[PDB]
């Protein structure tokens, strides 16, 4: 079994491409992505300090990128800060127990 509480997991169109344009700034420089270039098939999201939103996003035609947008509030200074998240797989990148 996994915590986490992944919300869902719908289709996601450009709704979730700008929560994927939110953080694909700091996600380009975080692990030296890029984002943006990449279609959202669905997403989901989780309530912790704030709110986050999980992205089953594809980046070719045989790969998918899950990302970890978190909101806060508390703490507004991060706001959307997405700490976590995947790219370029084909076997781990199935909703957030990526």
């Amino acid at each position: 079994m996994i915590p986490g509480g992944l919300s869902e997991a719908k289709p996601a169109t450009p709704e979730i491409q700008e929560i994927v344009d939110k953080v694909k700034s700091q996600l380009e420089e975080k692990t030296n992505e890029t984002y943006g270039k990449l279609e959202a098939v669905q997403y989901k999201t989780q309530v912790v300090a704030g709110t986050n939103y999980y992205i089953k996003v594809r980046a070719g035609d045989n790969k998918y990128l899950h990302l970890k947008v978190f909101k806060s509030l508390p703490g507004q200074n991060e706001d959307l800060v997405l700490t976590g998240y995947q790219v370029d797989k084909n076997k781990d990148d199935e909703l957030t127990g990526f």
